[PDB]
This record gives C-alpha cells, sequence and structure tokens, in this order.
C-alpha cells in the first residue's frame, strides 16, 4: 500500500512534492519535500500506516502537538514545530519544520562512536528543559530514545583521528529537538499498564507496577550512557533478560517492587529466576558489567556525568531524581559561566 504513494516525485494534498525518504520505522515514514504553496520551502512530511493503532496514535499526537506549539509558540523548549496535517489515499500525513538526523543516526553513519563530553552535556541539558516542559504541563512522553531526539543541523567537519587510526566526524552545533508524541499520555488520562517495543523502559513499566513523568528520566538515563558508549546497554528483546542485565549494571531489585508485581513468571521466591550458566546467562556477565566499569576515564567530569546516570537508573521512581533537580546538578556548571 504506502510503496505507492511515497515515491521521488509524486505530489501530496495538491503542494507537497517528494523528494527522498529520510527515515522509516514500524509507524510508516517520514519523507523530505517541497511545498509549492509556500514559496518552495522545504519540510518534513510523516506519512502514517494505514493501520488502527498507528491512525490512532497519529490523531493523538496532532492533539498533544497543537497545545505544545500554541502554549510555546517559539519552541523555547524545542519541541518540534507542526505546521499542518492532511489525509492522503487512506493515510493520516502529519507535515512538521525539517531538522536535520536523528542523534541515533548520526552515530551509526560515525562508525558507532560516541559523541564527545562537551556535546552530550549540551544535549542532556536541552533534552532535560524540553521534557521538563512536557512535565510542567502534565504529559509523560513514554518514549524517549535517540531516534526520537534530533539535531536542528546535523552538519559536520571531518578529520583523521591518529589514536584510533580511522576518519571521524564532528558535529558542528549540537542542538537538538525532541519529536514523536503519540504515546504521550495526560495525568488524567488512562495509563495502560500494556506497552509495546523499547529497551529505554523503566523497571516500574517491565513490573506493571504504574508509571508516570518518572518512567522519562529512566529512559534519558539509558540515552545519556548510548551517547558516551556509542551503543546500548540493554541489548535485548526478552524482558526477563532485561531485569538480568539491570541487576548486573545496577544491582538487584529493591524486594518491595519485587513484592508488589503481578508479574509472578519473572521470580522464585523473591529472587529473578534467571539461569547464570546458561547459554543467555554467560552472554549477561559477558556483555554487561556494574555501571562505573563503563567510565573511559576518571577525570572529574566524567564522574559528574556518571553520578547523574546514576540517580536517573535509581530502580524505585520515588526516589529517582526529577528533571527539575538534574538541570541543577553539577555536570551542568559548566553551561552557566
Ligand atoms: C525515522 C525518522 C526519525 O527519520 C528521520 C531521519 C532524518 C530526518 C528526520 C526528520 C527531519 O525533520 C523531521 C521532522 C519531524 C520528524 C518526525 C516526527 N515524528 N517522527 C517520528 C519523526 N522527523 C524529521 C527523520
Amino acid at each position: 500500500s504506502m510503496h505507492l504513494i511515497c515515491q521521488s516525485g509524486d505530489v501530496l494534498s495538491a503542494r507537497y512534492e517528494i523528494v527522498d525518504t529520510l527515515g522509516e520505522g514500524a509507524f510508516g515514514k517520514v519523507v523530505e519535500c517541497i511545498d509549492h504553496k509556500a514559496g518552495g520551502r522545504h519540510v518534513a512530511v510523516k506519512i502514517v500506516k494505514n493501520v488502527d493503532r498507528y491512525c490512532e496514535a497519529a490523531r493523538s499526537e496532532i492533539q498533544v502537538l497543537e497545545h505544545l506549539n500554541t502554549t510555546d509558540p517559539n519552541s523555547t523548549f524545542r519541541c518540534v514545530q507542526m505546521l499542518e496535517w492532511f489525509e492522503h489515499h487512506g493515510h493520516i500525513c502529519i507535515v512538521f519544520e525539517l531538522l536535520g538526523l536523528s542523534t541515533y543516526d548520526f552515530i551509526k553513519e560515525n562508525g558507532f562512536l560516541p559523541f564527545r563530553l562537551d556535546h552530550i552535556r549540551k544535549m542532556a541539558y536541552q533534552i532535560c528543559k524540553s521534557v521538563n516542559f512536557l512535565h510542567s504541563n502534565k504529559l509523560t512522553h513514554t518514549d524517549l530514545k535517540p531516534e526520537n531526539i534530533l539535531f536542528v543541523q546535523s552538519d559536520y567537519t571531518e578529520a583523521y583521528n591518529p589514536k584510533i587510526k580511522r576518519d571521524e566526524r564532528t558535529l558542528i552545533n549540537p542542538d537538538i529537538k525532541v519529536v514523536d508524541f503519540g504515546s504521550a499520555t495526560y495525568d488524567d488520562e488512562h495509563h495502560s499498564t500494556l506497552v509495546s517495543t523499547r529497551h529505554y523502559r523503566a523497571p516500574e513499566v517491565i513490573l506493571a507496577l504504574g508509571w508516570s513523568q518518572p518512567c522519562d528520566v529512566w529512559s534519558i538515563g539509558c540515552i545519556l550512557i548510548e551517547y558516551y558508549l556509542g551503543f546500548t546497554v540493554f541489548p535485548t528483546h526478552d524482558s526477563k533478560e532485561h531485569l538480568a542485565m539491570m541487576e548486573r549494571i545496577l544491582g538487584p531489585l529493591p524486594k518491595h517492587m519485587i513484592q508488589k508485581t503481578r508479574k509472578r513468571k519473572y521470580f522464585h521466591h523473591d529472587r529473578l529466576d534467571w539461569d547464570e550458566h546458561s547459554s543467555a546467562g554467560r552472554y549477561v556477565s559477558r556483555a554487561c558489567k556494574p555501571l562505573k566499569e563503563f567510565m573511559l576515564s576518571q577525570d572529574v567530569e566524567h564522574e559528574r556525568l556518571f553520578d547523574l546516570i546514576q540517580k536517573m537508573l535509581e530502580y524505585d521512581p520515588a526516589k529517582r531524581i526529577t528533571l527539575r533537580e538534574a538541570l541543577k546538578h553539577p555536570f551542568f556548571d559548566l553551561l552557566k559561566k
């Protein structure tokens, strides 16, 4: 179905001419287009699959962005600007300001190399500021990950790095925006305990204990570690394995959370029911280690990032650092000069 209406040269809604595909996902496609009714201005158009769950999510995203873009019309808090929406051969299409690559895509195109620490500090500060603005207006995003953080401009300079015997790209401007508001949920709406595909998922979500704003803080911690290492610390698609990986990196889960969960399959007595000496178990031991052993330097700026990450990755959501507190953390002192 979609392949028939998203090709270079096709014209959407009698005005948007498709140039090329920027990226794909489970939801559909994002394409760059020329807007022939706004003087040729280039824009990004998200074309949503004609499938009920994604159509519903798209309708929800439209409502959320209307509210956020009117509350913050100059994008002071760095939520992407929605320009319009329309329907095209049974597909919902949402038009946005054109941004650069996602942070994930940049990492991938640079050979899975990490961002350097001064860029991480700026990006982290903007992400915390943006999502805190959501938290101040009774929203939780629920789906934060590097694919959903995008550079305003993704241009780079390029040089041979003698230390690693490989060519390396350096972002010119690290400014970002947050996208994808199709899972975003208000305090006063129903919170599905069930949630779909992701490894930025908080332990209270996996154990079905209820969730709200703190689950976003957990996700942001996972993102910051990825930016620092160039790869995910939870490379898994199985819930039980994921919990085993958490235990190895952060220590054992709090007893009171193990006691409250109705997900009894994961536990024997009050311990994670995980065979350490299986095929999968030996892989977890070999790929994961305590958090601080991932540090690449002992320099104080690195220690500061790791202290903030540790507090974001607190198991109990009632004890987890909030984003208001995280914006005052010493890791960010260097930005207030
Ligand atoms: C798969 C997707 C991230 O691929 C790219 C890859 C490169 C650029 C863009 C991109 C450029 O300007 C944009 C404005 C909005 C969005 C958007 C809105 N919702 N979602 C899920 C993305 N995406 C862009 C997207």
